[PDB]
DNA sequence: GAGACGGGCAACC
DNA sequence: ATAACGGTTGCCCGTCTC
């Protein structure tokens, strides 16, 4: 049984164990199967292919998963294809994992008190759920919680406590500072708890210097419902007399394997200060306490950690010299490493104390079971009356039935679920952006609510389809289910006063926001332009206080291309030739620990004012950076997501154009038709555009329109060929999210198993079907819910279904649906673009202005100014290179697609010109568009702006003048000057005067 | 060595 | 061409310049 370390040529035939870490199978035209496996004895790994000899050897195969470790026998090949040494297995056996056994009797065990996670900063390797685990199956009775600095693992470790029946002890290693040294704190209760949540909160904001820490003082304020324990290498007394331990609940001692980096002589040097630490908590009647200094479960993944901290240069200096074995050690291996004190001190601080520590903490909740919602005087009744008096002025006193309906089941449910404040200061939020020139964009689920129409927090009409006279009143409704959308009807006049009737409702259900219990807790989401978002966020600050609001944070993992990266340059670094498999399985290893924080893009969370964010949260500064305007939260809003409302107070782009848009044409863009047969046609052809499908490489006429710009978009268009306004929202809805169209919804539609109109195309159709069918309304939500975030379906979903007589493709089709859009979402999302299309075709320059204006971030100028021509060509290059083109090639192709179409519209790019071309304003000129400075590559908005500063305030007298006042370093001066653009001045001027 | 700038990446809606 | 979810904010780090 050979180690795969030790596999390094051909050879005839070995015998080979490992954890499966992948397994594929797939089908050969001789009717043979293949199976294609990556297995690791974690010494190294290895590619393993075994080729079926019959049905039944063929469908054990199948049977292979990650997760097994499996015994194989067979030859060792090149294989050419893989470029990579491969077994060829003849046999294939399931073996036990035979992991390491905690063999000390129950009720005798140990209990770890000082443990590392992934978000111990790019340190430790292991996920907590996993330590936990392995806590478990060795009879642990609880196990430690004690990142550095931050307490990020704790709603995991909840969790994990919770599936497994776990006892979890959280805590911190802290950073203390005299008024710096390393300490563990255990909380013992909610107490503890707290001011755990306190001082990571104060660490990171009043008191963080380069690093997170605790002035002694801070530490001893906010020591209630806290155990204090000495601990490491980097321990306050380790580095040395009684006064300093005296000050600890707890003393620490490591095997002495993890004090190797040695400051000491020898072994037995380590070995008797040890000794000493044993003789001074006797002495002093303080539990000394064997503790590990975990940063992964086996002794073996030490190597993740080594990658990790080795991707940081002479920056970290733990490069130092070789690192300690610090991995998850059982109870009997503690004991043998603590041998030499012999067997009742050994028993006594391995498990007697490190019992008695754990019997000291109580049954802690880190993250809250329930909603706390904020509470404004007068809230509640003011979104009923300004909901009512904006319905009536709409629908007329006394309202049509259906709209009184839909008031009063809306309001009830929003104001009993503690909803009505975010509502209003939604309203505001709006109504602000608005008073100050931006426009607001409609988005996400409460579209569905009717009383957010009436508050003017999204332009999304749910009620059934209608007309309705601006003038008298009168309204129609039509709940035949014939009609889609309002939007689709034609034009007609109120046959009481005349007039024209204005149209709206696109049919959606409420529950879809709060669901039938309102035991879910949506948001509101907020379009504001990219330019604005900042200054609704700032807004929040003065409606709520400035301490019952703050930016929700994100931390930043290592996901897969970081870990190829790292462990690519380990390999390169230290002359490693390594296997694929063996590169993919380190690269596995290191995924999921924490690199960095951030901000949210956008959630601001609120703070109830009878609570506390430290109820919920620390808070800190994303990134560390202490000039922040904003605090944030030092849980992510996914941890908290049930605790505490959030205001998605989004950046975007479709807002910033339209707005543009009306500043160039004076055009009202809420009086834009959304039946114009003209715009709507570009949603299935070239026509209204006035060229050739040839002519612009494309058979619709999208190209830039948000969403549907897209390749994969187009293609749709093409064989979907929507005309109308719910037709583009049922397609909006198929093209966002995966296995919802492709291998689903189109197959459906070819197959003839059902027509387009009645495949899935928003979440909302699915709970509306399942009750028409007979489930409880409730279930059909619930079930709606699960297959919009791609959790398919449970047995029970099924039964219900079935029982109601839905067909087994609808089923089956649910149980695709990785992820998918609300209908009021949708219907948003289609408004603006049909809004941004009539300018497509009415008014092309100024399209085509606001386009590269506001969206175009990558350019190709010189293509573009030559032209149509020279743009095709640029084009056809990214082409080739297919799905090998770099995200950035994409984005490109992207801008010279819309560029290529202005071209051959008729218009055209002129160069870059000293006096005309603004900052970051594509400009119109004639049937042309100046760039702006900022679109030369390496020439900033800054320059950008200075350069116009300094133009503005006098004229340039030499391309030396420019230079100077203009900011320009000699690359971009070259970039001007080659073009031509510089030739009208003196390299520079003979005078100068003041 | 301080600071624009852009690419590459991760989180999130 | 293939297959294909689209669009947004924010953080780190190598490069190029003065
Ligand atoms: N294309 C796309 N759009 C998304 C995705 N996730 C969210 N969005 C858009 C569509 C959603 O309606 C809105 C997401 O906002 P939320 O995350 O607040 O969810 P939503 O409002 O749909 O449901 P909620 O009632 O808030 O739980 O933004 C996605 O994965 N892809
Ligand atoms: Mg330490
Ligand atoms: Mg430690
Ligand atoms: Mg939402
Ligand atoms: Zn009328």
């Amino acid at each position: 049984v050979r180690r795969l370390e030790t596999i390094v040529e051909e050879e005839r035939r070995v015998v080979v164990q490992g954890y499966v870490f992948d397994a594929e199978v797939s089908e050969l035209k001789s009717g043979r199967t293949l199976l294609t496996m990556k297995i690791t004895d974690y010494t190294n790994s290895i590619l393993v292919k075994m080729f079926s000899r019959d049905k039944e050897d063929a469908e054990l195969m199948s049977g292979v998963k990650k997760g097994m470790w499996v015994k194989v026998r067979g030859s060792v090949q090149n294989d050419t294809f893989v470029r990579d040494l491969v077994i060829i297995a003849n046999d294939l056996n399931e073996i036990a994992a035979n992991e390491r056994q905690d063999t000390a009797p129950e009720g005798e065990k140990r209990v770890e008190l000082h443990l590392h996670t992934p978000m111990s900063q790019m340190d430790a390797v292991t996920s907590v759920t996993k330590l936990i685990e392995q806590a478990k199956k060795w009879g642990h009775p609880a196990i430690a919680v004690t990142d550095h600095a931050v307490v990020q693992s704790f709603p995991e470790a909840y969790s994990a406590a919770k599936k497994h029946g776990m006892k979890v002890i959280y805590g911190l290693e802290a950073n203390i500072v005299d008024d710096p040294f390393h300490v563990t704190l255990l909380a013992q209760n909610e107490t503890g708890l707290k001011n755990l949540f306190k001082l990571v909160s104060l660490s990171h904001i009043q008191y963080f210097h380069r690093v997170p820490r605790i002035p002694r003082s801070v530490l001893v304020k906010h020591r209630d419902g806290l155990l204090v324990g000495s601990g490491c290498d980097k321990g306050e007394l380790f580095d040395n007399v009684e006064d300093i331990a005296r000050f600890y609940d707890f003393l620490e001692v490591h095997p002495p394997d993890v004090y190797k980096p040695l400051y000491v002589k020898d072994e037995e040097m380590i070995k008797n200060i040890i000794r000493s630490i044993v003789a001074l908590g006797e002495k002093l009647d303080i539990p000394v306490v064997a503790t590990g200094n975990v940063h992964y479960l086996n002794p073996e993944d030490k190597i993740y950690r080594k990658i990790l901290i080795h991707s940081q240069g002479g920056a970290n200096p733990l490069n130092r010299h070789e690192l300690p074995d610090v991995y998850f050690r059982t109870t009997n291996e503690m004991l043998d490493c603590f041998s030499f004190l012999g067997p009742e001190k050994a028993k006594e601080i391995v498990v007697d104390n490190t019992q008695k520590i754990a019997s000291l903490i109580g049954d802690v909740k880190p993250i809250k079971d329930e909603l706390y919602t904020p509470r404004i005087e007068g809230a509640d009744e003011e979104i009923r009356e300004m909901s009512y008096r904006r319905a009536k002025e709409i629908y007329g006193d006394p309202l049509p039935k259906l709209v009184e309906e839909r008031l009063e089941k809306e309001l009830k449910s929003i104001i009993g679920h503690g909803f009505a404040v975010i509502y209003l200061i939604s309203h505001k939020l709006v109504k602000k952006s608005l008073d100050d020139g931006y426009l607001v964009g409609s988005r996400g689920s409460v579209g569905s609510s009717f009383v957010a129409t009436m508050t003017e927090i999204t332009e999304v009409n749910p009620l059934p389809p209608h007309y309705v006279c601006p003038n008298c009143k009168h309204s129609e409704f039509f709940n035949d289910g014939s009609v889609g959308s309002g939007f689709d009807l034609p034009d007609k006049n109120c046959p009481r006063c005349g007039t024209k009737y204005k149209k709206d409702g696109h049919d959606i259900p409420f529950e879809t926001f709060l669901g039938f219990k309102g035991d879910k807790v949506p948001d509101i989401d907020l379009n504001f332009s990219g330019e604005y978002q900042p200054r609704a966020h700032n807004y929040t600050k003065v409606l709520f206080g400035e301490d019952n609001v703050y930016r929700a944070g994100t931390i930043g993992t290592v996901a897969d291309k970081t870990a190829y990266g790292f462990v690519k340059a380990y390999a390169s670094d230290h002359n490693l030739e390594l296997r694929g498999a063996e590169i993919d399985r380190l690269a596995a290893g290191c995924t999921g620990v924490k690199r960095t924080t951030g901000q949210h893009p956008g959630g601001i969370i609120v703070v109830p004012d009878y609570m506390e964010i430290y109820d919920f949260t620390p808070i800190q500064y994303p990134a560390d950076d202490t000039s922040s305007e904003w605090r944030t939260t030092h849980f992510d809003f996914h941890s908290i997501h049930d605790n505490l409302l959030k205001l998605d107070i989004l950046g975007h782009d479709d807002p910033t154009v339209i707005r543009m848009l009306q500043d160039l044409s004076g055009i009202d863009p809420k009086t834009i038709p959304t039946d114009d047969p003209d715009v709507m046609g570009i949603f299935s052809s070239t026509e209204p555009l006035g060229v050739t499908p040839e002519q612009i490489m494309c058979n619709v006429g999208t190209i830039g329109i948000p969403e549907f710009g897209t390749r994969f978009v187009r293609q749709m268009l093409e064989e979907t060929r929507p005309k109308t306004f719910s037709e583009l929202v049922q397609i909006s809805g198929l093209s966002h999210g995966t296995d919802v169209w492709l291998g689903n919804a189109q197959e459906l539609i070819q197959n003839g198993t059902c027509t387009l109109s009645e495949v899935i195309g928003c979440r909302d159709d699915i709970m509306v079907y399942l009750i028409y069918r007979g489930l409880e309304p409730s279930l059909a939500f619930k079930i709606m819910e699960s297959v919009r975030k791609g959790k398919g379906l449970t047995p029970e979903f099924e039964a219900e279904m079935r029982k109601h007589d839905v067909p087994e493709w609808y089923i089956d089709s649910c149980k695709k649906i990785k992820y998918m859009f609300p209908k009021a979402h949708a219907a948003a999302y289609v408004l603006m673009a049909v809004r941004i299309a009539y300018f497509k075709v009415h008014h092309p320059l100024l399209y085509y202005a606001s386009y590269f204006t506001v969206r175009a971030e990558d350019f190709d100028l010189d293509a573009m100014i030559k032209g149509s021509a020279a743009i095709r060509k640029r084009i056809e290059e990214i082409n080739a290179k297919g799905i090998q083109a770099t995200a950035k090639e994409k984005s490109l192709l992207t801008v010279l697609e819309v560029a290529l179409e202005m071209c051959e519209r008729g218009f055209s790019f002129k160069n870059i010109d000293l006096y005309r071309s603004q900052a970051t304003e594509f400009v119109i000129d004639g049937n042309s568009l100046i760039p702006p400075f900022n679109a030369i590559p390496g020439l900033g908005t800054n320059v950008a702006q200075a350069i116009v500063r300094a133009r503005e305030e006098g004229e340039f007298l030499s391309k030396e003048d420019l230079q100077q006042r203009g900011k320009l370093s000699k690359t971009l001066l070259e970039y001007l000057e080659s073009r031509g653009c510089l030739d009208s001045l003196p390299d520079h001027n003979q005078l100068s005067l003041f």
